[PDB]
């Protein structure tokens, strides 16, 4: 039900050494004028979200592994911005005779030379799944917005939540963000 | 196993008809001088492909209706530039009791007040869905000539060959894609 | 400076003739419960953002502006392009582009490549440019462009495609408050 | 004319120390029995389109070029950019350049704000911008820009970009015949 840092973006300019940092410098280059640039990296990053200048946040890069089920990485999958891989700051009692029931197939199915790919797909949407999800930082901050409110379901919450976590330690803007 | 025609561009200029002809009517624009502006549609179409003058097959847009199973759907999501909806020119044996085993207590979880999200994980793979698949027509060219080749699983080239047979009905492109 | 609409999403199924019809009846096959106002539905889902109904449709825009401002357009990637060939402040910029417009048709003349010759031209020259998208790209496009902090002439462009989008969109428009 | 590397994805986890072996190691994990040459394995990812191995790794770089060919790469949207604020030909393409810097210093100096002044600049006027996307997207950028079609000033920016390129994914250079 959780989430990994896989990957993020490193810079190689002087006096920049985090992905924050890079943002943040991309900010006030853009603008070297800007009295805006003598605030604190979150004091500043607060107001280029609040402009919509978008483009500082996608000088970073950064990529999770989330262990979810089938049913919850079609509808993460749905966020397009963000670039998949796959691998090969009572209700309880019934769906466990039922998956056992799924697993004893797919197994034997295996077994009796049937391949994997046709197999796959009596496999249930409940049945556990890792996938790579890599995206812009801009991108990773309303994707997180979006799945940790009311109006998705509960177990998108509690993935988007630990990809959440991730996101505040690597990144001044979960402060700028009120996170 | 199918796909029908929802929706596609239609221009509103003089002289432009459907969507085709606002592709050949951009093209020859772009270049006014272009002698190869004299081809007909498919021999000027056919260069333009050829020299990666991608832009022109983004002034349309088409959308299909697609019916397939969430297996299929799953790997057509990966499809990113394109954008979707979805809704509410002896193994053949094996599966049928449990695929009727699992819409059983699919439709008495319903009955018995679990709600629809929940129940529909215990469904499998093999579940049949509709969706609608929306892009331009530069990205319609390039995933219907990747999902019909050998290296993709028979049903989803049998999914993409639908699009296929749809997208030659409306699109002079066809035949400078020698389709 | 200004916009003109070239194409716009046309559903071919029966009961839906126009793209917002066909955002509509996405929106529709999505509601169990919300059957309130048309453009009251859609305002629901642009809320609880169910974007993907708004991906189905999809426009063309024509827009004249000058280079400088559509290099700015031009940033606004999730849009498809078509480009095509060809105070005293305001005494001297017409020297300087008359000037420049003089040296330019002498270099065309004279054997030059038209690429070559390009680099001259000032960014206030006019150019014709398709832009192509969503119309939930529009939206956001629209929104944000229409507001202060985008430069003036920027504005008038985003003010221009505003108007098309609400003569092809009247119950979105409704929706966001958008108004002629 | 130039670029330099900005930025780079680099992993986290153990074993793998670099955005390549990353990419590697995700081929790798989906290789049943193709166990041939490191550079072989990902021509042969390539070549069968499995694209999002490739999009695991992302890199920035800072281009100098001018106005006119920024303009042209700006149509690469796949990519993310900042930009940021500051024979006889030959002979006449310096006074014109020179007469419109000194106007546009005038204008500076009598008040008229920057992005006014602006406009009287031409396409070859200088300037810098990033150029961010996964290594999937620097392939065909590269591939494309390098080739017969695309203006000089073009092609000699994506050589300067492949350079790079090679120097961070050597083993994907090999795999597409790329050398200095
Ligand atoms: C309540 C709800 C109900 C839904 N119901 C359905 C349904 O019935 N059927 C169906 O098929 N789909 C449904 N969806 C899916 C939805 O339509 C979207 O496709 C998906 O949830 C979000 O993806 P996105 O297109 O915004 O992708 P993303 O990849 O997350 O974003 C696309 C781009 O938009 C940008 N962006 C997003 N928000 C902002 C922002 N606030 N400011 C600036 N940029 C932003 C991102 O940064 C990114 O670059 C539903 C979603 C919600 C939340
Ligand atoms: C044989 C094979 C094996 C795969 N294995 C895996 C796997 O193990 N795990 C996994 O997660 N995924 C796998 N995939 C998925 C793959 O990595 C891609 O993500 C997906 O198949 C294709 O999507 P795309 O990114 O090209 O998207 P698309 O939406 O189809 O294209 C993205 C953009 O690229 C453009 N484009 C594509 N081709 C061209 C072209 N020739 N010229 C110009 N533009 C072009 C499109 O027009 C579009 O604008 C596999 C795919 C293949 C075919
Ligand atoms: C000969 C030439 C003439 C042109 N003339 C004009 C003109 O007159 N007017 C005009 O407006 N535009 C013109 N264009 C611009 C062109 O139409 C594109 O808009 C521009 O080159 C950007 O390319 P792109 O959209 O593929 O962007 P990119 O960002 O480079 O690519 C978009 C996506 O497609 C994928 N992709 C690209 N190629 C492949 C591939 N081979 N396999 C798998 N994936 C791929 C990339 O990885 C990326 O994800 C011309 C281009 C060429 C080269
Ligand atoms: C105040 C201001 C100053 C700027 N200064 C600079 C600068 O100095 N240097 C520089 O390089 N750039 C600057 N920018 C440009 C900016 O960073 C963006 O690159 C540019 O505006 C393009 O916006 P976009 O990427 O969201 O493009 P878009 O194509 O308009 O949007 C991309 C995607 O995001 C989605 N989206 C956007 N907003 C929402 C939302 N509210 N809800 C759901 N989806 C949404 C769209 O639907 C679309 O699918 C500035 C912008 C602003 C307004």
């Amino acid at each position: 039900m959780s989430a990994k840092l896989i990957s993020v973006t490193k810079p190689v300019v002087e006096g920049v050494n985090t992905a924050e940092e890079l943002i943040a410098y991309a900010a006030r280059v853009s603008n070297p004028e800007n009295q805006i640039n003598n605030k604190t990296a979150s004091g500043l990053l607060k107001y280029c979200i609040r402009h919509k200048h978008w483009s500082i946040f996608e000088t970073a890069f950064m990529t999770l592994e989330l262990k979810t089920s089938r049913g919850i990485a079609a509808q993460v999958i749905r966020h397009r911005s963000f670039h998949f891989q796959e691998f090969s700051p009572w209700w309880a009692t019934e769906q466990e005779k039922l998956y056992a029931q799924s697993m004893e197939l797919y197994n034997k199915a295996l077994e009796k030379g049937i391949a994997k790919e046709c197999a796959r797909f009596i496999l249930p949407l409940s049945t556990p799944t890792t996938i790579y999800m890599s995206g812009t930082i801009r991108d990773w901050i309303h994707y997180i917005e979006l799945r940790t409110s009311n109006g998705t379901q509960r177990e998108h919450i509690d993935l988007a939540n630990a990809c959440k976590e991730i996101f505040i330690k690597e990144f001044s803007i979960a402060k700028a963000l009120d996170w």
